[PDB]
């Protein structure tokens, strides 16, 4: 919603303790100062429009991996893409976090397209790839990765890391589709009570920089062409 | 002598694989933007793709909000490979979640990050939603269940406190939660024994009015000063 202008809060980056002690911190904050000056002057109305609220058309459900920033790789702007990022782009149906996020995207800010986006070189999948099925689960990671481990064990023999990565996107897509939020949106949309919303599964290919559609899109109706 | 196909033709052909790009101009637009981006990067930076294929070594972990107006890489003028990211509604880091705890630990132990920034933002709908709420009859929709700690926080703040006050305190609460994490504790105790690099936690506030990131100066490291 509506941002109220700010107000001890101190804007001069000369007064940031960390920026005084760490070059890398100063660099990033100075990067931000320069970004803001630049944008303020090439689109004086940008900051003003964004203070009013947000209307992203997309929700990106993606991985924490530093190589996969959604706005850069989709060449978008702030305000285009509502985002969840966690390790190995999971959307667990039991998770309040994820259901709250998905419901808010769709019902409160007006998202139309939901993309689950995996990527090659995904350490979550690479790590799940050589685990045994749980009886119970070593670390927070192995436990968190349980559904991806189970998934690995349902793959045809000779399947590689990229097959796991791909099926993990499709599994997240199914989890999203089976949420109350989307099932509810689709029930309404079918009857013309709500806009149609779509869930997509994509894979970002680190070797090319290209997003590849895995074509597992679903909407309120049979999605064929 | 034979000329390559022009980029726009190659891109149209490349996107033929995507059913949805054939159905939604919005989707085609984002996949075209991506392809133009990837072409450019590959041309200006012939070995970007090569290095990112090999692995990642970000110095930062960003713990931020899903809000579409707050993409970390854009507003800090960074490149892919610089920032490992968690994004959820209103930038929570719940100490009992395996997902957050696994992400944090993976970032420090596996990925090698040195700085963890909790970043809140003005106009935060997560905070604005928890400002209105009475207290846990134990939570009437999963958003309310997810915003409990912020709902709690809200009721502890002095009378006349506004949204921006809650947003700031939410960052500090999150920072407190990360610091109290087993991961941070065990990096800090290990570091004080001169066995691990020092890792630091910061609290930032992104001001949508100006585009500036405010350091709230709540940085913690293994030692004071
Ligand atoms: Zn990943
Ligand atoms: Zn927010």
């Amino acid at each position: 919603f509506h941002a109220e202008p700010l107000k001890e809060i101190d804007m001069d980056l000369g007064h940031s303790v960390a920026a005084q002690k760490f070059k890398e911190i100063r660099e990033v904050l100075e990067g931000n100062r320069y970004w803001a000056r630049k944008v303020t002057s090439e689109e004086p109305e940008f900051m003003a429009e964004q203070v009013k609220g947000q209307a992203p058309n997309f929700l990106w459900i993606g991985c924490a991996d530093s190589r996969v920033p959604e706005v850069t790789i989709m060449a978008r702007k702030p305000g285009d893409v509502f985002v969840q990022r966690n390790v190995a782009n999971q959307f667990k149906p039991e998770d309040d976090s994820s259901q709250a996020l998905l419901n808010y995207a769709i019902m409160n800010v007006g998202v139309t397209h939901v993309m689950v986006v995996g990527h090659t070189g995904c350490g979550g999948c690479i790590a799940a790839f050589d685990q045994p099925l749980p009886t119970p689960g070593g670390t927070p990671l192995v436990r968190y990765l349980e559904p991806i481990i189970r998934l690995k064990h349902s793959l045809p023999e000779g399947s590689d890391v990229n097959d796991l990565i791909k099926e993990n996107v499709k599994m997240a897509v199914k989890n999203v589709v089976n949420s109350p939020t989307i099932q509810g949106a689709w029930e309404q949309a079918r009857k013309g009570e709500f806009r149609e919303v779509f869930v997509h599964g994509w894979l970002y290919d680190l070797s090319t920089g290209n997003i590849v559609d895995l074509n597992v899109t679903q909407g309120p109706h049979p999605f064929v062409d």
